[PDB]
């Protein structure tokens, strides 16, 4: 393979890409890149559906003292949740980078995550902070002969798509990205610099997102239906990111419906005209009807789980899941509509509240991913960050898009965890 940036050719160099997490799955993103003696780790998250050391990527398969560079795409815990453990409980001595906004949220986010088999303590989190260097967007940095810079990814504030260049070979890692313009977030940039390799998320496979006006209308109608019948509405959200979006939509809908002005909306985490802030359960009068937006987004524990257990037995109540549901979480389990749930204390409760799923996770759909790949046409595309069935359908659909393309033949890979993808560059 001739690098796209580049006579009797000499020796070929082999590039190695191996996912330790997010390989044919969603969670614990951690992809290893090896080329010409350099070793790079892309993200270092935890699996939200597993517990303890099982929620970590397969770090045992590598020698962490040989990792030259660690790049963190955004502040979500499936991409940086394992970072304090990797920085403090392991022989890693390389350099770590994330954007300025990402580091700022990371310190408070993981501090919250620790408070609510503990991989690390809040002590470990604070000592590893100075090991994390920052980087501006559209600015080249070099570490051990590795040139890298980042583009805007959309998705959440500070989310970055890292471009990596070693010996003229360019690789683009999208992390999590979205191409649909938000109310408070830009769409992901499409680089004009063309990469040899693309590592791209596959969260929604070949699904196509419902138009934003349709999902917003159904979201507001479902909330309205819940409080109108005297119910309490639970909107589990991950602390920062999509929560501000949903609060804008509800604040606008409340203003245009005066019959809802007396119904409170609470946002509980650690300028609207109809939304109040909430500190904890102690500061909250559970008076129905009401709307409560609480963390975490998948009711694994914490406030959203406590409110769900308090409200799930009343059919007037309802929960609205707005994010992507990972296997092993309570939010994914209730999609099957079980007769009963199990509380954190081990008690069985009948699930009688309504359960609705209106997606607002801010990932690309097939159209956005296909357009993104067509604009770049990288000879090799590697799918990560997606369930096995969704990723297999995305691979087949993208392959079919380029069988009749005489200009470029694009190879698509969907490696399992620990599975290596090998590419040779002249
Ligand atoms: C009490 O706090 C807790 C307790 C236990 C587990 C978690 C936890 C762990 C991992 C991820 C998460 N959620 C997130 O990062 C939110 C974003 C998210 C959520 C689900 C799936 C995906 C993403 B994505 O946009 O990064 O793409 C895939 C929470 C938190
Ligand atoms: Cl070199
Ligand atoms: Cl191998
Ligand atoms: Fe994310
Ligand atoms: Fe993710």
């Amino acid at each position: 393979l001739v690098p796209r940036g580049s006579i009797p050719a000499e020796e070929s160099d082999q590039l190695l890409i191996r996912p330790l997490g997010a390989g044919q799955e969603v969670g614990r993103s951690c992809i290893i890149l090896e080329f010409k003696g350099r070793k790079i780790m892309l993200d270092c998250g935890i699996h939200p559906g597993l517990e303890g050391m099982d929620a970590l990527p397969y770090i045992d398969l590598i020698d962490p003292a040989e990792i030259d560079l660690l790049l963190i795409s955004h502040f979500h815990l499936d991409h940086c949740g394992a970072l304090p453990w990797f920085l403090q409980k392991t022989s890693f001595k390389g350099r770590t980078f994330m954007t300025h906004a990402t580091k700022a949220i990371y310190r408070w986010l993981l501090s919250d995550y620790v408070k609510v088999d503990m991989l690390y303590t809040e002590t470990d989190l604070e000592e590893s902070m100075d090991k994390i260097e920052t980087i501006n967007f559209h600015e080249v940095k070099e570490v051990a002969g590795i040139k890298f810079w980042c583009y805007h990814a959309g998705h959440v504030l500070g989310a970055a798509m890292f471009m990596i260049e070693i010996a003229g070979v360019k690789l683009l890692y999208t992390g999590d990205f979205s191409r649909q313009e938000d109310r408070h977030l830009m769409a992901a940039e499409i680089p004009n610099i063309k990469p040899d390799i693309l590592i791209i998320e596959s969260t929604y496979g070949t699904h196509i997102h419902e138009k934003r006006e349709e999902r917003e209308a159904r979201f507001c109608n479902t909330v309205h239906d819940i409080v109108n019948r005297g119910g309490r509405g639970l909107i589990p959200v991950f602390a920062l990111g999509r929560a501000q979006e949903l609060l804008l939509i509800l604040d606008e809908y409340w203003q245009n419906h005066p019959e809802l002005h007396d119904i409170p909306i609470y946002y509980a985490s650690s300028v609207f005209k109809h939304i109040s802030n909430l500190k904890s359960m102690d500061h909250f009068d559970d008076i129905g009807p009401s709307v409560v937006m609480a963390s975490p987004g998948m009711m694994q524990s914490g406030l959203s789980r406590e409110l769900f257990e308090s409200w799930c037995t009343d059919k007037r109540n309802g929960v609205i899941i707005a994010g992507y549901c990972v296997e092993g979480t309570l939010a994914k389990h209730i999609m099957s509509e079980p007769e009963e749930i199990t509380t954190m204390s081990g008690q069985k409760l009948p699930l009688k509240m309504s359960v609705d799923y209106i997606s607002f996770s801010a990932h690309t759909d097939y159209q956005q991913t296909s357009e993104f790949i067509r604009a770049l046409k990288p000879p090799h595309v590697i799918l990560v960050h997606g369930e096995q069935n969704e990723m297999a359908r995305l691979k087949a659909a993208l392959i079919r898009e380029y069988e009749d393309n005489d200009e470029v033949h694009i190879e698509v890979h969907n490696p399992r965890n620990t599975e290596a993808v090998t590419l040779n560059f002249r």
